[PDB]
Protein backbone atom coordinates (compact mmCIF):
# COMPACT_ATOMS: atom_id res chain seq x y z
CA UNK A 1 0.00 0.00 0.00
CA UNK A 2 1.17 3.54 0.03
CA UNK A 3 1.75 4.07 3.54
CA UNK A 4 4.61 2.96 5.38
CA UNK A 5 5.41 -1.04 5.52
CA UNK A 6 6.01 -3.13 8.46
CA UNK A 7 9.04 -1.72 10.67
CA UNK A 8 11.33 -4.21 12.74
CA UNK A 9 9.56 -3.05 15.80
CA UNK A 10 6.73 -4.54 15.19
CA UNK A 11 8.08 -7.48 14.47
CA UNK A 12 8.24 -10.51 18.26
CA UNK A 13 11.00 -12.64 17.22
CA UNK A 14 13.63 -9.95 17.07
CA UNK A 15 14.81 -10.27 20.72
CA UNK A 16 14.74 -14.17 20.32
CA UNK A 17 18.09 -16.21 20.65
CA UNK A 18 18.38 -20.05 19.80
CA UNK A 19 21.44 -20.38 21.90
CA UNK A 20 20.75 -21.26 25.64
CA UNK A 21 21.83 -17.81 26.82
CA UNK A 22 22.54 -14.26 26.36
CA UNK A 23 25.86 -15.00 28.03
CA UNK A 24 27.09 -17.81 25.96
CA UNK A 25 26.70 -15.93 22.69
CA UNK A 26 28.18 -12.68 24.09
CA UNK A 27 31.10 -15.02 25.38
CA UNK A 28 31.59 -16.43 21.76
CA UNK A 29 31.73 -12.79 20.14
CA UNK A 30 34.26 -11.37 22.89
CA UNK A 31 36.40 -14.58 22.94
CA UNK A 32 36.56 -15.75 19.30
CA UNK A 33 35.25 -12.82 17.31
CA UNK A 34 35.69 -9.33 17.64
CA UNK A 35 39.53 -10.35 18.20
CA UNK A 36 39.56 -11.56 15.04
CA UNK A 37 37.13 -8.70 13.45
CA UNK A 38 38.43 -6.91 10.58
CA UNK A 39 38.34 -3.19 11.70
CA UNK A 40 36.26 -2.33 8.47
CA UNK A 41 34.19 -5.02 9.47
CA UNK A 42 33.71 -3.67 13.15
CA UNK A 43 32.60 -0.12 11.89
CA UNK A 44 29.97 -1.38 9.41
CA UNK A 45 28.29 -3.30 12.46
CA UNK A 46 28.87 -0.84 14.64
CA UNK A 47 26.78 1.40 12.51
CA UNK A 48 24.11 -1.01 11.14
CA UNK A 49 23.58 -1.77 14.92
CA UNK A 50 22.29 1.37 14.85
CA UNK A 51 19.71 1.20 11.17
CA UNK A 52 16.25 0.47 10.91
CA UNK A 53 17.33 -2.96 9.76
CA UNK A 54 19.56 -4.40 12.41
CA UNK A 55 17.84 -7.78 12.61
CA UNK A 56 18.70 -8.68 9.48
CA UNK A 57 22.44 -8.36 9.99
CA UNK A 58 23.95 -11.51 9.85
CA UNK A 59 25.34 -12.40 12.94
CA UNK A 60 29.24 -11.64 13.50
CA UNK A 61 30.08 -15.40 14.16
CA UNK A 62 28.65 -16.44 11.64
CA UNK A 63 30.53 -14.17 9.59
CA UNK A 64 33.98 -15.42 10.41
CA UNK A 65 32.63 -19.44 9.64
CA UNK A 66 31.30 -18.14 6.19
CA UNK A 67 34.66 -16.36 6.01
CA UNK A 68 36.56 -20.29 7.15
CA UNK A 69 34.03 -21.80 4.69
CA UNK A 70 35.54 -19.84 1.43
CA UNK A 71 39.20 -20.48 2.43
CA UNK A 72 39.12 -24.36 3.07
CA UNK A 73 37.27 -24.24 -0.18
CA UNK A 74 39.71 -22.56 -2.28
CA UNK A 75 36.13 -20.27 -3.77
CA UNK A 76 37.28 -18.01 -6.58
CA UNK A 77 33.53 -16.92 -7.71
CA UNK A 78 30.49 -16.30 -6.14
CA UNK A 79 27.42 -14.78 -5.91
CA UNK A 80 25.37 -13.40 -2.96
CA UNK A 81 21.58 -12.55 -3.06
CA UNK A 82 20.69 -10.44 -0.51
CA UNK A 83 23.53 -7.33 0.57
CA UNK A 84 21.91 -4.86 2.74
CA UNK A 85 24.85 -2.89 4.47
CA UNK A 86 27.48 -5.56 3.02
CA UNK A 87 28.48 -7.74 6.25
CA UNK A 88 28.28 -11.09 4.63
CA UNK A 89 29.73 -9.51 1.46
CA UNK A 90 32.85 -7.46 2.78
CA UNK A 91 33.24 -10.72 4.60
CA UNK A 92 33.52 -12.48 1.64
CA UNK A 93 35.55 -10.10 -0.07
CA UNK A 94 37.84 -10.11 2.61
CA UNK A 95 37.98 -13.86 2.82
CA UNK A 96 38.56 -14.36 -1.07
CA UNK A 97 41.97 -14.34 -3.05
CA UNK A 98 43.19 -11.09 -4.88
CA UNK A 99 41.62 -12.20 -7.91
CA UNK A 100 37.99 -13.36 -6.48
CA UNK A 101 35.02 -12.23 -7.88
CA UNK A 102 31.35 -11.29 -6.29
CA UNK A 103 28.16 -10.97 -7.71
CA UNK A 104 26.26 -9.00 -5.54
CA UNK A 105 22.63 -8.59 -5.41
CA UNK A 106 19.91 -6.16 -4.33
CA UNK A 107 16.72 -4.68 -4.18
CA UNK A 108 17.95 -1.52 -2.68
CA UNK A 109 21.49 0.10 -3.67
CA UNK A 110 20.50 2.82 -0.59
CA UNK A 111 21.75 -0.20 1.76
CA UNK A 112 24.61 -0.90 -0.34
CA UNK A 113 25.68 2.56 0.00
CA UNK A 114 26.18 2.18 3.63
CA UNK A 115 28.59 -0.07 3.55
CA UNK A 116 30.44 0.96 0.46
CA UNK A 117 32.89 3.23 1.91
CA UNK A 118 34.01 0.59 4.62
CA UNK A 119 34.68 -2.00 1.33
CA UNK A 120 36.71 0.81 -0.29
CA UNK A 121 38.69 1.56 2.97
CA UNK A 122 39.26 -2.39 3.29
CA UNK A 123 41.18 -2.20 -0.77
CA UNK A 124 37.81 -4.83 -1.70
CA UNK A 125 35.55 -2.92 -4.07
CA UNK A 126 37.37 -3.84 -7.01
CA UNK A 127 36.09 -7.90 -5.77
CA UNK A 128 32.35 -7.08 -6.25
CA UNK A 129 30.03 -6.20 -9.13
CA UNK A 130 26.68 -4.84 -7.37
CA UNK A 131 23.22 -5.34 -9.20
CA UNK A 132 20.68 -3.22 -8.28
CA UNK A 133 17.50 -5.83 -8.90
CA UNK A 134 15.34 -8.08 -7.74
CA UNK A 135 17.20 -11.29 -7.86
CA UNK A 136 15.04 -13.94 -9.17
CA UNK A 137 15.12 -12.06 -12.56
CA UNK A 138 18.64 -11.68 -12.45
CA UNK A 139 19.45 -15.46 -11.76
CA UNK A 140 16.75 -16.87 -14.79
CA UNK A 141 18.73 -14.29 -17.29
CA UNK A 142 22.25 -16.18 -15.94
CA UNK A 143 20.40 -19.33 -17.04
CA UNK A 144 20.69 -18.25 -20.33
CA UNK A 145 24.26 -16.54 -20.37
CA UNK A 146 26.42 -18.38 -18.47
CA UNK A 147 28.50 -20.91 -19.61
CA UNK A 148 30.08 -24.30 -17.55
CA UNK A 149 33.40 -22.43 -17.17
CA UNK A 150 31.96 -19.54 -15.60
CA UNK A 151 29.81 -21.64 -12.76
CA UNK A 152 29.90 -20.17 -8.86
CA UNK A 153 31.80 -21.84 -6.48
CA UNK A 154 29.97 -20.64 -3.79
CA UNK A 155 26.36 -18.84 -2.86
CA UNK A 156 24.89 -17.31 -0.35
CA UNK A 157 21.42 -16.69 0.02
CA UNK A 158 19.88 -14.30 2.99
CA UNK A 159 17.53 -11.61 0.77
CA UNK A 160 13.95 -12.49 0.70
CA UNK A 161 12.74 -15.28 2.85
CA UNK A 162 9.91 -17.05 1.51
CA UNK A 163 11.79 -16.79 -2.14
CA UNK A 164 14.55 -19.43 -0.86
CA UNK A 165 12.96 -22.13 -2.96
CA UNK A 166 12.60 -20.38 -5.83
CA UNK A 167 16.14 -19.53 -5.45
CA UNK A 168 17.14 -22.62 -5.00
CA UNK A 169 16.19 -24.52 -8.40
CA UNK A 170 18.26 -21.46 -10.09
CA UNK A 171 21.14 -22.02 -8.23
CA UNK A 172 21.32 -25.42 -8.17
CA UNK A 173 22.23 -25.14 -12.30
CA UNK A 174 24.17 -21.75 -11.63
CA UNK A 175 26.90 -23.42 -8.89
CA UNK A 176 29.30 -25.54 -10.24
CA UNK A 177 29.31 -29.38 -9.16
CA UNK A 178 31.53 -29.94 -5.78
CA UNK A 179 30.49 -25.75 -4.92
CA UNK A 180 28.22 -24.95 -2.13
CA UNK A 181 24.81 -23.21 -1.74
CA UNK A 182 24.52 -21.49 2.19
CA UNK A 183 20.80 -20.52 3.06
CA UNK A 184 20.42 -18.30 5.91
CA UNK A 185 18.13 -18.16 8.35
CA UNK A 186 16.95 -21.68 8.28
CA UNK A 187 15.69 -22.19 12.28
CA UNK A 188 13.97 -18.82 11.77
CA UNK A 189 14.25 -17.87 15.53
CA UNK A 190 13.97 -21.49 16.46
CA UNK A 191 9.93 -21.20 15.51
CA UNK A 192 10.65 -23.67 12.57
CA UNK A 193 10.52 -26.16 15.54
CA UNK A 194 6.77 -25.79 15.97
CA UNK A 195 3.87 -26.59 13.79
CA UNK A 196 2.20 -24.05 14.81
CA UNK A 197 3.46 -20.60 16.41
CA UNK A 198 1.50 -17.62 18.38
CA UNK A 199 1.64 -13.98 18.02
CA UNK A 200 3.99 -14.01 15.15
CA UNK A 201 3.85 -10.87 12.75
CA UNK A 202 2.53 -12.15 9.39
CA UNK A 203 5.61 -11.56 7.78
CA UNK A 204 7.32 -13.52 10.81
CA UNK A 205 4.88 -16.02 10.38
CA UNK A 206 5.17 -16.38 6.36
CA UNK A 207 8.81 -17.73 7.05
CA UNK A 208 8.52 -19.66 9.64
CA UNK A 209 5.88 -21.65 6.94
CA UNK A 210 8.15 -21.69 4.48
CA UNK A 211 11.44 -22.49 6.14
CA UNK A 212 9.86 -25.55 7.16
CA UNK A 213 8.78 -26.55 3.61
CA UNK A 214 12.45 -25.18 2.63
CA UNK A 215 13.82 -27.36 5.08
CA UNK A 216 12.02 -30.54 4.20
CA UNK A 217 12.72 -29.92 0.58
CA UNK A 218 16.56 -30.01 1.02
CA UNK A 219 16.85 -32.82 3.16
CA UNK A 220 14.95 -34.89 0.46
CA UNK A 221 17.02 -33.39 -2.61
CA UNK A 222 19.15 -35.93 -4.17
CA UNK A 223 21.04 -32.82 -6.29
CA UNK A 224 22.84 -32.01 -2.75
CA UNK A 225 24.29 -33.26 0.67
CA UNK A 226 23.61 -30.66 3.35
CA UNK A 227 24.47 -29.57 6.66
CA UNK A 228 22.26 -27.77 8.53
CA UNK A 229 24.35 -25.46 11.45
CA UNK A 230 23.00 -24.05 14.56
CA UNK A 231 24.78 -20.73 14.38
CA UNK A 232 23.97 -17.28 13.95
CA UNK A 233 20.40 -17.82 12.87
CA UNK A 234 20.75 -21.01 11.86
CA UNK A 235 22.14 -21.85 8.05
CA UNK A 236 22.18 -25.18 5.70
CA UNK A 237 25.14 -25.70 3.82
CA UNK A 238 24.26 -27.11 0.61
CA UNK A 239 27.12 -28.94 -1.61
CA UNK A 240 25.99 -30.00 -5.14
CA UNK A 241 26.60 -33.33 -6.21
CA UNK A 242 25.56 -33.37 -9.98
CA UNK B 1 36.18 -39.19 31.69
CA UNK B 2 36.32 -42.09 28.87
CA UNK B 3 39.57 -42.78 28.58
CA UNK B 4 39.85 -42.77 32.22
CA UNK B 5 39.06 -41.51 35.13
CA UNK B 6 35.44 -40.88 37.24
CA UNK B 7 32.29 -42.52 35.81
CA UNK B 8 29.76 -40.87 33.66
CA UNK B 9 27.19 -41.29 35.99
CA UNK B 10 29.63 -39.16 38.52
CA UNK B 11 29.19 -36.17 36.15
CA UNK B 12 26.70 -33.33 36.15
CA UNK B 13 26.12 -31.75 33.06
CA UNK B 14 25.46 -34.50 30.90
CA UNK B 15 21.82 -33.44 30.18
CA UNK B 16 22.42 -29.85 29.56
CA UNK B 17 22.41 -27.98 25.67
CA UNK B 18 23.45 -25.16 24.42
CA UNK B 19 20.61 -24.76 22.23
CA UNK B 20 17.79 -23.19 24.69
CA UNK B 21 14.88 -25.45 23.45
CA UNK B 22 15.21 -29.19 23.44
CA UNK B 23 12.38 -29.01 20.40
CA UNK B 24 14.34 -27.20 18.65
CA UNK B 25 17.67 -29.77 18.46
CA UNK B 26 14.95 -32.64 18.04
CA UNK B 27 13.77 -30.69 14.94
CA UNK B 28 17.36 -30.31 13.07
CA UNK B 29 17.50 -33.86 14.06
CA UNK B 30 14.60 -35.41 12.56
CA UNK B 31 14.48 -33.15 9.56
CA UNK B 32 17.73 -32.14 8.59
CA UNK B 33 20.04 -35.22 9.92
CA UNK B 34 18.42 -38.55 10.80
CA UNK B 35 16.90 -38.50 6.70
CA UNK B 36 20.88 -37.56 5.82
CA UNK B 37 22.58 -40.28 8.21
CA UNK B 38 23.92 -43.47 7.07
CA UNK B 39 22.69 -47.04 7.58
CA UNK B 40 25.78 -47.94 9.33
CA UNK B 41 25.70 -44.56 11.35
CA UNK B 42 22.35 -45.15 12.70
CA UNK B 43 23.43 -48.39 13.72
CA UNK B 44 26.84 -46.94 15.92
CA UNK B 45 24.85 -44.12 16.89
CA UNK B 46 22.29 -46.43 18.49
CA UNK B 47 24.67 -49.15 20.36
CA UNK B 48 26.63 -46.00 21.25
CA UNK B 49 23.57 -44.08 23.17
CA UNK B 50 23.06 -47.14 25.28
CA UNK B 51 26.96 -47.44 26.30
CA UNK B 52 28.00 -45.80 29.72
CA UNK B 53 29.99 -43.35 28.34
CA UNK B 54 27.59 -42.36 25.83
CA UNK B 55 27.70 -38.83 26.63
CA UNK B 56 31.10 -38.66 24.76
CA UNK B 57 29.02 -39.46 21.37
CA UNK B 58 29.54 -36.54 18.57
CA UNK B 59 26.23 -34.90 18.02
CA UNK B 60 24.98 -36.36 14.79
CA UNK B 61 24.29 -33.12 13.33
CA UNK B 62 28.11 -31.86 14.10
CA UNK B 63 28.89 -35.12 11.93
CA UNK B 64 27.18 -33.80 8.89
CA UNK B 65 28.62 -30.75 9.55
CA UNK B 66 32.36 -32.56 9.44
CA UNK B 67 31.46 -34.58 6.42
CA UNK B 68 30.36 -31.39 4.57
CA UNK B 69 33.97 -29.32 5.38
CA UNK B 70 35.72 -32.95 4.42
CA UNK B 71 33.87 -32.33 1.04
CA UNK B 72 34.48 -29.15 0.20
CA UNK B 73 38.20 -28.76 1.32
CA UNK B 74 38.59 -32.09 -0.63
CA UNK B 75 40.25 -33.71 1.88
CA UNK B 76 42.88 -37.13 0.95
CA UNK B 77 44.66 -37.86 4.51
CA UNK B 78 43.11 -36.92 8.12
CA UNK B 79 43.94 -37.74 11.84
CA UNK B 80 41.74 -38.20 14.59
CA UNK B 81 42.38 -38.19 18.40
CA UNK B 82 40.18 -39.65 20.09
CA UNK B 83 37.64 -42.29 18.35
CA UNK B 84 35.61 -43.91 20.79
CA UNK B 85 33.21 -45.73 19.03
CA UNK B 86 34.05 -44.10 16.14
CA UNK B 87 30.90 -42.51 14.84
CA UNK B 88 33.19 -39.67 13.52
CA UNK B 89 35.74 -41.85 12.31
CA UNK B 90 33.10 -43.52 10.49
CA UNK B 91 31.75 -40.18 9.17
CA UNK B 92 34.99 -39.54 8.06
CA UNK B 93 35.78 -42.25 6.25
CA UNK B 94 32.43 -42.45 4.38
CA UNK B 95 33.58 -38.42 3.34
CA UNK B 96 36.94 -39.28 1.62
CA UNK B 97 37.80 -40.14 -1.68
CA UNK B 98 38.84 -43.91 -2.03
CA UNK B 99 41.88 -43.56 -1.60
CA UNK B 100 41.91 -41.15 0.99
CA UNK B 101 43.57 -42.37 4.80
CA UNK B 102 42.64 -41.69 8.38
CA UNK B 103 45.08 -41.98 11.05
CA UNK B 104 43.19 -43.15 13.99
CA UNK B 105 44.22 -42.44 17.65
CA UNK B 106 42.77 -43.87 20.79
CA UNK B 107 43.94 -45.27 24.66
CA UNK B 108 41.06 -47.52 24.26
CA UNK B 109 40.95 -50.21 21.31
CA UNK B 110 38.08 -52.25 22.77
CA UNK B 111 35.72 -48.89 22.39
CA UNK B 112 36.47 -48.79 18.78
CA UNK B 113 36.03 -52.81 18.67
CA UNK B 114 32.31 -51.72 19.10
CA UNK B 115 32.22 -49.97 16.23
CA UNK B 116 33.97 -51.99 13.89
CA UNK B 117 31.45 -53.93 12.87
CA UNK B 118 29.00 -51.02 11.44
CA UNK B 119 32.62 -49.65 9.87
CA UNK B 120 33.36 -52.82 8.32
CA UNK B 121 29.74 -53.17 6.55
CA UNK B 122 30.13 -49.55 5.24
CA UNK B 123 32.88 -50.54 3.53
CA UNK B 124 35.47 -48.26 4.43
CA UNK B 125 37.55 -49.68 7.09
CA UNK B 126 40.76 -49.82 4.69
CA UNK B 127 40.84 -46.00 4.77
CA UNK B 128 41.49 -46.44 8.64
CA UNK B 129 45.15 -47.01 10.32
CA UNK B 130 43.30 -47.74 14.00
CA UNK B 131 46.35 -47.24 16.68
CA UNK B 132 45.96 -48.05 20.24
CA UNK B 133 48.15 -45.33 22.28
CA UNK B 134 48.23 -42.17 24.04
CA UNK B 135 47.81 -39.37 21.68
CA UNK B 136 50.91 -37.45 22.91
CA UNK B 137 53.48 -40.19 22.15
CA UNK B 138 52.38 -40.64 18.64
CA UNK B 139 52.25 -36.72 18.24
CA UNK B 140 55.85 -36.71 19.42
CA UNK B 141 57.41 -39.34 17.01
CA UNK B 142 55.55 -37.97 13.94
CA UNK B 143 57.33 -34.72 14.49
CA UNK B 144 60.21 -36.90 13.80
CA UNK B 145 59.15 -38.59 10.84
CA UNK B 146 57.10 -36.01 9.11
CA UNK B 147 57.58 -35.07 5.39
CA UNK B 148 56.07 -32.13 3.96
CA UNK B 149 54.55 -34.40 1.34
CA UNK B 150 52.31 -36.35 4.09
CA UNK B 151 51.30 -33.13 6.20
CA UNK B 152 47.53 -33.97 7.00
CA UNK B 153 44.98 -32.47 5.46
CA UNK B 154 42.42 -32.26 8.66
CA UNK B 155 42.47 -32.91 12.31
CA UNK B 156 39.86 -34.20 14.47
CA UNK B 157 40.70 -33.25 18.03
CA UNK B 158 37.90 -34.94 20.69
CA UNK B 159 40.08 -37.04 22.98
CA UNK B 160 41.02 -35.71 26.63
CA UNK B 161 40.05 -32.51 26.60
CA UNK B 162 42.43 -30.56 28.93
CA UNK B 163 45.49 -31.22 26.56
CA UNK B 164 44.21 -29.89 23.82
CA UNK B 165 46.46 -27.30 24.25
CA UNK B 166 49.38 -29.70 24.35
CA UNK B 167 47.86 -31.62 20.87
CA UNK B 168 47.57 -27.66 19.29
CA UNK B 169 51.73 -26.96 19.45
CA UNK B 170 51.92 -30.32 17.66
CA UNK B 171 49.50 -30.15 15.55
CA UNK B 172 50.08 -27.23 13.18
CA UNK B 173 53.66 -28.48 12.11
CA UNK B 174 51.75 -31.89 11.15
CA UNK B 175 49.30 -30.30 9.28
CA UNK B 176 49.39 -28.56 6.08
CA UNK B 177 49.33 -24.66 5.72
CA UNK B 178 45.82 -24.79 4.91
CA UNK B 179 44.76 -27.84 6.53
CA UNK B 180 42.19 -27.24 9.07
CA UNK B 181 42.41 -28.58 12.61
CA UNK B 182 38.77 -29.34 14.58
CA UNK B 183 38.61 -29.07 18.18
CA UNK B 184 35.73 -30.57 19.43
CA UNK B 185 33.64 -29.51 23.22
CA UNK B 186 35.06 -26.24 23.11
CA UNK B 187 31.89 -24.49 24.63
CA UNK B 188 31.73 -27.17 27.31
CA UNK B 189 27.96 -27.30 28.06
CA UNK B 190 27.95 -23.66 27.86
CA UNK B 191 29.92 -23.45 31.22
CA UNK B 192 32.87 -21.77 29.31
CA UNK B 193 31.21 -18.11 29.31
CA UNK B 194 30.97 -18.28 33.17
CA UNK B 195 34.62 -17.33 35.34
CA UNK B 196 32.90 -19.46 38.23
CA UNK B 197 30.12 -22.65 37.68
CA UNK B 198 28.89 -23.89 40.71
CA UNK B 199 28.08 -27.79 40.97
CA UNK B 200 30.50 -29.87 38.70
CA UNK B 201 32.35 -32.84 39.28
CA UNK B 202 36.20 -31.78 39.70
CA UNK B 203 36.73 -33.24 35.78
CA UNK B 204 34.02 -31.08 34.77
CA UNK B 205 35.30 -28.20 36.44
CA UNK B 206 38.88 -28.72 34.84
CA UNK B 207 37.84 -28.94 31.59
CA UNK B 208 35.95 -25.41 31.95
CA UNK B 209 38.62 -24.21 32.82
CA UNK B 210 40.95 -25.67 30.21
CA UNK B 211 38.17 -24.55 27.56
CA UNK B 212 38.26 -21.32 28.78
CA UNK B 213 42.09 -21.15 28.61
CA UNK B 214 42.15 -22.75 24.99
CA UNK B 215 39.95 -20.31 23.63
CA UNK B 216 41.65 -17.13 24.49
CA UNK B 217 45.22 -19.24 23.19
CA UNK B 218 43.39 -20.05 19.85
CA UNK B 219 42.16 -16.40 19.56
CA UNK B 220 45.55 -14.91 20.03
CA UNK B 221 47.25 -17.26 17.93
CA UNK B 222 49.11 -15.72 15.22
CA UNK B 223 49.78 -19.25 13.32
CA UNK B 224 45.87 -19.79 12.55
CA UNK B 225 42.65 -18.45 11.54
CA UNK B 226 39.37 -19.36 13.60
CA UNK B 227 35.88 -19.95 13.88
CA UNK B 228 34.19 -21.02 16.54
CA UNK B 229 31.01 -22.63 15.66
CA UNK B 230 28.00 -23.19 18.38
CA UNK B 231 26.79 -26.70 16.82
CA UNK B 232 26.89 -30.02 18.91
CA UNK B 233 29.03 -29.18 21.84
CA UNK B 234 30.89 -26.52 20.59
CA UNK B 235 33.83 -26.53 18.18
CA UNK B 236 36.07 -24.52 17.18
CA UNK B 237 37.71 -24.76 13.25
CA UNK B 238 41.47 -23.82 12.91
CA UNK B 239 43.16 -23.01 9.63
CA UNK B 240 46.92 -23.01 9.83
CA UNK B 241 48.64 -19.83 8.16
CA UNK B 242 52.16 -20.57 8.14
N1 LIG C 1 13.68 -9.99 -4.15
C1 LIG C 1 14.84 -9.54 -3.70
N2 LIG C 1 15.93 -9.52 -4.53
C2 LIG C 1 17.15 -9.04 -4.10
N3 LIG C 1 17.28 -8.56 -2.80
C3 LIG C 1 16.20 -8.58 -1.99
C4 LIG C 1 14.97 -9.06 -2.41
N4 LIG C 1 14.10 -8.95 -1.38
C5 LIG C 1 14.75 -8.41 -0.33
N5 LIG C 1 16.05 -8.17 -0.70
C6 LIG C 1 17.16 -7.63 0.11
O1 LIG C 1 17.70 -8.68 0.89
C7 LIG C 1 18.43 -8.12 1.97
C8 LIG C 1 18.22 -9.05 3.15
S1 LIG C 1 19.20 -8.64 4.61
C9 LIG C 1 20.78 -9.25 3.99
C10 LIG C 1 21.78 -9.35 5.15
C11 LIG C 1 23.21 -9.22 4.67
N6 LIG C 1 23.54 -10.32 3.76
C12 LIG C 1 24.16 -9.14 5.87
O2 LIG C 1 25.25 -9.70 5.82
O3 LIG C 1 23.88 -8.49 6.89
C13 LIG C 1 17.88 -6.71 2.17
O4 LIG C 1 18.91 -5.77 1.91
C14 LIG C 1 16.76 -6.57 1.14
O5 LIG C 1 16.71 -5.31 0.50
N1 LIG D 1 45.28 -39.31 26.18
C1 LIG D 1 44.51 -39.88 25.26
N2 LIG D 1 45.04 -40.25 24.04
C2 LIG D 1 44.24 -40.82 23.08
N3 LIG D 1 42.90 -41.07 23.34
C3 LIG D 1 42.38 -40.71 24.53
C4 LIG D 1 43.17 -40.11 25.50
N4 LIG D 1 42.40 -39.87 26.58
C5 LIG D 1 41.13 -40.28 26.31
N5 LIG D 1 41.11 -40.82 25.05
C6 LIG D 1 39.96 -41.37 24.31
O1 LIG D 1 39.28 -40.28 23.68
C7 LIG D 1 37.93 -40.62 23.43
C8 LIG D 1 37.06 -39.37 23.64
S1 LIG D 1 35.35 -39.55 23.09
C9 LIG D 1 35.66 -39.43 21.31
C10 LIG D 1 34.33 -39.34 20.57
C11 LIG D 1 34.36 -39.76 19.10
N6 LIG D 1 35.27 -38.92 18.33
C12 LIG D 1 32.97 -39.71 18.48
O2 LIG D 1 32.87 -39.36 17.31
O3 LIG D 1 31.94 -40.02 19.11
C13 LIG D 1 37.63 -41.80 24.33
O4 LIG D 1 37.43 -42.92 23.49
C14 LIG D 1 38.88 -42.01 25.17
O5 LIG D 1 39.17 -43.38 25.40
MG1 LIG E 1 20.35 -13.58 7.56
MG1 LIG F 1 33.23 -34.37 21.50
Amino acid sequence: GPGMGASQDDYALIHKNILHSEDLLKYILETSVYPREHEQLKGLREVTEKHEWSSALVAADEGLFLSMLLKLMNAKRTIEIGVYTGYSLLTTALALPEDGKITAIDVNKSYFEIGLPFIQKAGVEHKINFIESEALPVLDQMLQEMKEEDLYDFAFVDADKPNYANYHERLVKLVRVGGAIVYDNTLWFGTVAFPEYPGLHPEEEECRVSFRNLNKLLAADPRVEISQVSIGDGLTICRRLY
